[PDB]
Parts: structure tokens; C-alpha cells; sequence
């Protein structure tokens, strides 16, 4: 089997991407944030505290003939941005882009933090990191990918995120029309439960490439590119008037600037992030200070190749017995 679904930016900045997902019988379609940095499929639901719902579409298990309470199971998750959610668990039929899994754990939120409530466009998350990170207790659950894997034509999914445009998540096949050149594969460590890999270095603009190992994660659920402070300082030093602002919470730059590109290495290959991808616009409405898309990881504990980086590539998440990542230009 295969599946193919379009993913759409939630706003004009590509802050996140939503992908429609069918849950239950008859189908209830929710728009989920596919997150290769986490392993829970959770939804706004009929159980969510009413004051914490503001415009989201909810899953109502009582209206699904295939829903079953997963008795005694609870979940609770905290993300890198400080957001959180928790609740109880149903199993139900879940389909993405024509690919169906029966018996998927659908984590029903009883509580969500303010950042979820305030984002009316995101009806929940679909985790695509390794199932060792799933938070369901006392019986850990598998991700949609892990449950689909044995049925897929190939044990892979691909992320093809757009810049200010829709893109695609494919399951079970690699669309050879969706990228240019060849795919470069690189090793993955699953020790922390992430799609963790090592970039071979970077360049700023037209500058020389610096060969240096940068361990980080491929995380579709993170907006920005978070790299070591040395790398990030070297990038923003090429932008007149850029500075790190402790009041704003990262590097800002004059909105009048033209940003340089940023290149990262994948083995001997190179992915180029155009400068425009690094512009996240005014820090507040009408400001002439703009927020940068490359920020320091120093306060996180891990480097994160988020959407700024991933949207510049066609990315293969190879879930074979030995997992690997692949990157191609597009």
C-alpha cells in the first residue's frame, strides 16, 4: 500500500503545516500537524475542556462506530516550545492520503496548553518520530508509520514541504519526479527516539564551505533551524544590523535587509536554503525589525533541522531495519 497527502502552511510565514487525516467511521477529517520530532497522535476532541477549544475541529469518538476506549491508558506530553497536552486514548481507524491503519491509538485531549488553544488551524499532532517516545501509559503505543510499515510497498515516508506553498507527505514510495539530481542518504541514530543525523558542515551565502560535524534532528514540527551558536553567529554576521535580542528571544535583522543563503552538508552533497526562507517577518505588526529563521540551539540541548531547512529539500525518512535519512535538492 501507499498514501499521499497534501500538506498546507497554516499562515503566510510557514509557521507550521497541516495535513488532513480521516479518523473513525464515518470519517471525521481533522487537520493535523505531522511532527517527525514526536511520537503521539493526539487530537482535540469532545473530551477537551470547552474553554480550551477555540475554532479547532474535534474528534468525537462516540460518533465513530470503530472507536474503542483503550481502557486505563493516559498520555501527557510536553514539547520543546513549552506547550503541552494530555488526556485518554481510543483506538480507531486512521487514514492518511488513502493509506489506512486499523487499531491506531488516537490520543484524545482533555487538556491543551494556551498555544494550542490559540492556534485554531491545528486540530492535533501526528507524530512520526520513533515509537519509543510515545507517551501512552501504561502500555506505550505505536505511531501511524510504525503501524502502517509492514503494509507499505517500501518502509519509508517522505516530506516535501513548500515555501509559502503546499507540499506533500508520501508513505510507502519515493516519488522520483519530486526532486532533482540524486538522493544522498545518511546514517540515523535512534538512541534519543528522533531522526538524528550528522550534517557534514555549512556555508553562508557564497562563502567557503566549513567541514564540521553537526549532530541534529530532522523535525517537521519545528518551524526554524536551530544550530550551534558559532554557526548562527557566522550567518548573522553577514547581515548588516542583525543582532541577538534577549528581549525578543533570538536574532533579529532589519526588515530592509536581503538575507544570504545558508548551505548545509549531507555527506558530500549540499542543500541550499535560499535567503528568503530565513525571513520570518516583523517581530510585531508594523515593526521594521524582522525575526530570523536561523537561531541558536545553545538553550535547547539539541540542534534542530526544522522546517526552514527541510522545506529546501525532498527528505526521505527510511524506516527500514537500519533507519536512514535521505536528502535531495528540488
Amino acid at each position: 500500500s501507499t498514501g499521499s497527502a497534501t500538506t498546507t502552511p497554516i499562515d503566510s510565514l510557514d509557521d507550521a503545516y497541516i495535513t488532513p487525516v480521516q479518523i473513525g467511521t464515518p470519517a471525521q477529517t481533522l487537520n493535523l500537524d505531522f511532527d517527525t520530532g514526536s511520537s503521539d497522535l493526539w487530537v482535540f476532541s469532545s473530551e477537551t475542556t470547552a474553554s480550551e477549544v477555540d475554532g479547532q475541529t474535534i474528534y468525537t469518538p462516540s460518533k465513530s462506530t470503530t472507536a474503542k476506549l483503550l481502557s486505563g491508558a493516559t498520555w501527557s506530553i510536553s514539547y520543546g516550545d513549552g506547550s503541552s497536552s494530555s488526556g485518554d486514548v481510543y483506538t480507531d481507524t486512521v487514514s492518511v492520503g488513502g493509506l489506512t491503519v486499523t487499531g491506531q491509538a488516537v490520543e484524545s485531549a482533555k487538556k491543551v496548553s494556551s498555544s494550542f488553544t490559540e492556534d485554531s488551524t491545528i486540530d492535533g499532532l501526528l507524530g512520526l518520530a520513533f515509537s519509543t517516545l510515545n507517551t501512552v501509559s501504561p502500555t506505550q503505543q505505536k505511531t501511524f508509520f510504525d503501524n502502517a510499515k509492514a503494509s507499505l510497498d517500501s518502509p519509508v515516508f517522505t516530506a516535501d514541504l513548500g515555501y509559502h506553498a503546499p507540499g506533500t507527505y508520501n508513505f510507502g514510495f519515493i516519488d522520483t519526479t519530486a526532486y532533482t539530481g540524486s538522493i544522498t542518504y545518511t546514517a540515523v541514530s535512534t538512541k534519543q527516539g528522533f531522526w538524528e543525523w550528522t550534517s557534514t558542515g555549512y556555508a553562508v551565502g557564497s562563502g567557503t564551505f566549513k567541514s564540521t560535524s553537526i549532530d541534529g534532528i530532522a523535525d517537521t514540527g519545528t518551524t526554524l533551524l536551530y544550530l550551534p551558536a558559532t554557526v548562527v553567529s557566522a550567518y548573522w554576521a553577514q547581515v548588516s544590523g542583525a543582532k541577538s535580542s534577549s528581549s525578543v528571544g533570538g536574532y533579529v535583522f532589519p526588515c530592509s535587509a536581503t538575507l544570504p543563503s545558508f548551505t548545509f552538508g549531507v555527506g558530500s552533497a549540499r542543500i541550499v536554503i535560499p535567503g528568503d526562507y530565513i525571513d520570518f517577518g516583523p517581530i510585531s505588526t508594523g515593526s521594521s525589525s524582522c525575526f530570523g529563521g536561523i537561531q541558536s540551539s545553545a538553550g535547547i540541548g539539541i540542534n534542530i533541522f526544522g522546517d526552514v531547512a527541510l522545506k529546501a529539500a525532498f527528505v526521505v525518512f527510511n524506516g527500514a531495519t537500519t533507519p536512514t535519512l535521505g536528502f535531495a535538492s528540488k
